[PDB]
């Protein structure tokens, strides 16, 4: 691991169903690491800036160093560019793939070591065409997919309430989520949150926008269905004010908001001892990223609410791995390969990049 | 890191100046993995305690595990036996140190690779015969340490004083830090801690019982001193409640009171996200426990006020390891080989064992 990192290279992709940014770094040994970053432009930035975060900003920062000071490279990091978690988190993922791939050790084994096998795959529900999800939730009951998120708010209320009760009457082997992505105004908030909860879904995510923390505290207070904090908590900095507000009962830890895998773990690690679950969301990510969030939540425990990183089986016309990201019977599957237990297809990321 | 645990054999030593518990993991393919248990009777429990915790009690859930199912052994570990998180602990560096030698890795890189490359070493004066420490101090300068901590409290409050003075008058090389361990009663604590910080110490450690959170919080009010905890604080759940209850500035970091070194990781990064500094503290441990602490803060930028591994090289008479624990000019190294950078010895196992 005293092999220092001589190459980072970048792809910026389209990816037919999603942009995404794609890093390798090569350390003079040859061994390569990937890592992806799956930017939401109106929530966690644009492809562009966390373009722009690894190739100007941490290039500098991570050519020369030795692939062993990961910690300190992720420290400086965070300070190095504002925002832009999904590059850092997209730098963390490669430097782990890297030191896995050169010490010939799975992620996980990086990260603690490994309290699970298999993690139970969630898809979301949130085509505007409710057929379409219908034949699409044929489908996942037939691959033995058990839990669905319903995506709420994005139309009216009556939309909402429709998808449940079909879901409820021709679909009651999948669990219910529902993630209304900070869509509710004030105005509406309460009684389209109170209505829902009826359906006694498994938690209801972020009902509005991610700096109303006194209304989220509020709508927890309203019902007894589980209030998860998604768009409100990044890392453990917001963790801990999440908690000390008590805006909600869990949180949905994803890498690219904590912008690492370690302080995705302290997110769900400072959850637990408030006595909060944790859930393993995603972003509109790949395979890469999917593999990356994998490795997290099988070294951490507190994550007991699932996945959803269903993106690259159900939603990406085809994914960029070499290897598809591998899930049986509604069960991803943890790798135990060196790092983290795929490669990018380099033809595939030539084919689909808009800018490289 | 698939294959299985098939051994623990455990050895409780009477070390010539200190009792501590040693324990051995060997793997199917021979490896082996070495971790030290270092119990503080009227603090954290007893020898006795831990070698039951480890001999009777963890023995069956560590035997016949994968060496790469860490994360779950110690998940499982904690919630199967009461207290002894000192036994948890020498269970987590063995575990580690197996899986480093597995590897051909350092500890540290099993942590998250590392941030630092030596340590700044504090050496405690402690002796009820203040001239034995002025010739300790000697020997402290002369090898360059320049960290110390003044163990206050044991006497009346003048031989605090006058220590502290002469201190500043004859050895003002090094920087002076303070530690009540606990010491203090109720009707005495305001008054002394307030002569005491008088002389601008870089700390005051723990001045009255654990349970008095209040208290240390009053005390915390008082002065510009730094307040930290030590006994106050064991795990992240006692960081949770210190921190919200504003009982200290910072807080003293053991291995042997987290019951493991992610653990440990886990007190600094509430702390960090409250604004709450970090020291390297430690209990009457020899070199196998200095290298478990030495590694975890090796991973751990969050610990910067430096560490007090010093008794393998100023207390005991002699050390377990076959190799020294190396300390140059003052300064904690971080090994770099595999494991956790050296080896417990056979033979002196066996002659300072006086149960095994
Ligand atoms: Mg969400
Ligand atoms: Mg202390
Ligand atoms: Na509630
Ligand atoms: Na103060």
């Amino acid at each position: 691991l005293e092999q220092k990192i001589i190459a980072m290279d970048l792809w910026h992709l389209a990816l037919p169903v999603c942009e995404i940014v794609v890093l390798r770094l090569v350390a003079e040994g040859g061994a390569e690491g990937f890592g992806e970053a799956s930017p939401w432009a109106v929530f966690t930035g644009t492809p562009e800036a966390s373009y722009a975060a690894l190739d100007r900003y941490l290039r500098p920062l991570v050519i020369g160093r030795r692939v062993g000071d990961r910690v300190a490279i992720m420290d400086e990091a965070a300070r190095a560019v504002a925002h832009c978690t999904e590059a850092k988190a997209a730098l963390d993922s490669a430097l782990l793939d890297l030191a896995g791939r050169i010490s010939n050790l799975p992620v996980w084994a990086l990260l603690g070591g490994k309290c699970r096998d298999t993690i139970p795959l969630s898809c979301s529900i949130a085509n505007p065409d409710f057929d379409a999800d219908i034949a699409l939730m044929e489908r996942l009951r037939a691959d033995g997919v058990g839990l669905i998120k319903l995506k709420t708010g994005f139309r009216d209320h009556a939309f909402d309430i429709m998808r449940l009760e079909l879901i409820a009457r021709d679909f009651p082997e999948f669990r219910v989520r529902v993630d209304y992505n900070q869509g509710l105004e004030i105005d509406e908030a309460v009684p389209r949150v109170l209505d829902v909860a009826q359906f006694q879904p498994d938690f209801i995510e972020q009902p509005v926008r991610a700096h109303h923390f006194e209304l989220m505290a509020r709508l927890r207070g309203l019902t007894d269905v589980p209030l998860l904090a998604d768009e409100s908590v990044y890392g453990p900095e917001d963790m801990v004010r999440a908690a000390h507000e008590g805006i909600c009962d869990g949180v949905s830890i994803k890498i690219m908001k904590s912008g690492g895998l370690t302080r995705a773990q302290t997110v769900a690690r400072i959850a637990a001892a408030h006595g909060l679950m944790a859930y393993g969301g995603d972003m509109f990510e790949a395979g890469l990223a999917h593999l990356a969030g994998t490795h997290m939540i099988a070294a951490t425990p507190e994550i007991t609410l699932g996945c959803e990183f269903y993106q690259a089986s159900y939603f990406l016309n085809e994914d960029i791995l070499e290897t598809p990201f591998r899930v049986e019977a509604g069960q991803v599957i943890v790798p135990d390969g060196p790092g983290l237990g795929a490669r990018a297809d380099p033809e595939k990321l030539e084919h689909y990049a808009v800018r490289r």
